[PDB]
């Protein structure tokens, strides 16, 4: 079988034989895999993910796919499923896998497919365990690679909002910080969110015309230019926010979203920065943080219950919405454009097979 | 009425009218007022908290008295009862205090008695209306004063468990910053803290021998000297903390917590600091409050349901640590005493009346 791989030393074919599934798994031949930055940091220089004795790396952790070989397994041939990422690392099971949150396992304990530790999805075939593998309806199949991103949302979500569960929250305000793939899907997500918000904003850096502005004002939020507005003089301009929601991955924005809350607002914290040092005042932080009770929440990957939630969050998502998100659908045959970024191009995916 | 007081421009004895109950309000005898760091800050320079129209603040936010007027309410004379700190601002009522969330009113939406914009509990007598009043075991009225401070970490623990309660959280380390009365108090309370707790740390900064080491090391907790180990440094010299709690208003900490907290734990912070800006390395921060599903949430105040939880938490409290907790319970006569503030004074108290 074909699969899209980065060799130790961009992105290539690569030929190798297809799995066979293990008891307890099932055999699923990809239909599409959509590309993410992660994958883009890999063909950059990432190479530090590797498998343990492999000299290549096959991408992509955002798929769908339809089960051809049930095996052992309780799922049906022609049942459309979505894998998790999470995978048991190298040394076995452990305690997050064994009371299924993964999610939720520490650095080193798991490997992430497409990214690190264990190959990825951008391949004909794959296989998984059928704890790890969701059966979405068919006819989300087409776009089915969303579920995964989605589903980040409903995780950080969840965490975000349980932060605010000890008293009567009633938010009327969210801000995404971010007009990245995470950050458009998440501004879509809030506006049929059961919380009610009437006012959403957006934070980008993107001169008109831009389709990602576009979209931001389709659904009716408001374009924040951070040039224009940094992140802590939006309540001066706008208004203070219940909910925020980053999603750019500057470590300035971590520090001033606090700034940016309404009393007892919580903000949700998604990017992956690397180090980076800075003057920042530290006592105005910690003073708001106490005296207006407000909580800061780190969330990362995702398991199954938020897979399951994702699939009917994605049927409330406006059709023009997810028709405007993804820009590209490319065939295995032109499998490079999917991976040419410029500002026009939002979300692309790689199609292995159709049906 | 004999009443201690701070005069616009230390404190010092005033007399003034008996106050006369409102309808809804009871009339109470004082019995203990406990002195606190703000009553320090105020006789300080912190005047800026005074009444309206007044050349004068009362003193005091941690009290106990006995029911001597129960006036139109359902309290009975002789009942003891501890008030609550926060009342509707100048311009009336409003939503946190209609929905009986008083703790969550945001800056300019109420008073704290004894703090900012009204009268304090350090007089013969005062009145309340009685849904502030909090009734309490006629046992617990020598140290009555300590079910207001008991009461602020029964407020963060809530929220702060709220936050990992999306996922099966258990910790087992938990982290006190802080060896002043607020941060003793919580680390007696997280040694009988149902979470189960096995090894428990305090963070202070005194040189043996020291009364408040010695309160640590009792309760079977270790001490950790922040001038041998930073924050930030903990977790290779001790552990990572599952729970930490700020109780120094030193910035750093709020920052650094992040870094001594295990995966998956959160960090409440209580204290107040003045604005102060310094070089922090921001990037560390938002990556590991990200990859690690940290949470940081902050709290202030608390309202009737923690006062009665307090008083659960008080019984189970060790009878020694309440008697080297409390350095010193004067009368009124000698009140001065119970402001001199050394390394050897810990919690101290005025005796108004008994009974
Ligand atoms: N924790 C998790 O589970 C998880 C999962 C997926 C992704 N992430 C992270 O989430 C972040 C967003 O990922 P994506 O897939 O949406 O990433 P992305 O495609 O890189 O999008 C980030 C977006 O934010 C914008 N941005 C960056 N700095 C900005 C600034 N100062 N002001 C305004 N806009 C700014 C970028 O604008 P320009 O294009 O104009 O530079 C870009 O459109 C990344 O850090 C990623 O690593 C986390
Ligand atoms: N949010 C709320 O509702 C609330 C309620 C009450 C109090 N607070 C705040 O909570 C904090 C604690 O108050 P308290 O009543 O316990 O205050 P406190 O009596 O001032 O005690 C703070 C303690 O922390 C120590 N400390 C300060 N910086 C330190 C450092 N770098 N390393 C080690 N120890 C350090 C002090 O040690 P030294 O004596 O050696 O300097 C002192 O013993 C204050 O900031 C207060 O404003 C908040």
């Amino acid at each position: 079988m074909k699969a899209i791989a980065v060799k130790r030393g961009r992105p290539v074919v690569i030929e190798k034989p297809r799995p066979e599934p293990e008891s307890g798994e099932a055999l699923v031949r990809t239909l599409r895999v959509g590309v993410d930055g992660t994958d883009h940091e890999v063909i950059a220089g990432g190479h530090g993910g590797f498998p343990e004795g492999e000299d290549h790396l096959v991408l992509g952790h955002e798929a769908v796919g339809v089960v051809v070989d049930p095996n052992d397994t309780e799922l049906e041939e022609g049942d459309i499923v979505v894998p998790t990422v999470r995978r048991p690392p190298a040394s076995g099971t452990n305690e997050y896998f064994e009371r299924d949150q993964p999610d939720m396992a520490p650095d080193g304990m798991y490997f992430e497919r497409g990214i690190v530790g264990a190959h990825g999805y951008m391949s004909e075939f794959f296989t998984s365990p059928e704890k790890y593998l969701v059966r979405i309806p068919r006819s989300q199949a087409e776009l089915g690679f969303l579920i995964e991103p989605i589903s980040i949302t409903e995780k950080a979500l969840e965490h975000a909002y349980a932060s605010r569960s000890a008293f009567d929250w009633d938010p009327s305000s969210a801000f995404v910080l971010g007009n990245g793939s995470l950050g458009l899907l998440t501004l879509a997500m809030l506006k049929v969110d059961d919380k009610g918000y009437e006012n959403l904003y957006c934070l980008g850096r993107r001169d008109r015309p831009d389709p990602t502005i576009d979209i931001i004002e389709e659904l009716d939020a408001t374009y924040v230019d951070s040039r224009q507005t940094p992140v802590e003089d939006v309540p001066d301009v706008y208004e203070q926010m219940d909910f925020i929601y980053e999603a750019t991955g500057f470590p300035k924005h971590a520090i001033q979203s606090v700034q940016a809350l309404a009393p007892n607002g919580v903000g949700a914290l998604l990017g992956v920065p690397s180090d980076w040092a800075f003057e920042v005042d530290a006592g105005a932080f910690h003073r708001e943080m106490v005296l207006h009770n407000k909580a800061l929440v780190g969330s990362v990957n995702s398991h199954v219950e938020h897979f399951e939630a994702a699939t009917v969050t994605f049927t409330k998502l406006p059709k023009w919405f997810l028709e405007d998100l993804v820009t590209g659908v490319h065939p295995l045959s032109e499998f490079e454009a999917a991976f040419d970024d410029d500002d026009t191009t939002i979300k692309t995916a790689i199609e292995f097979s159709t049906v």
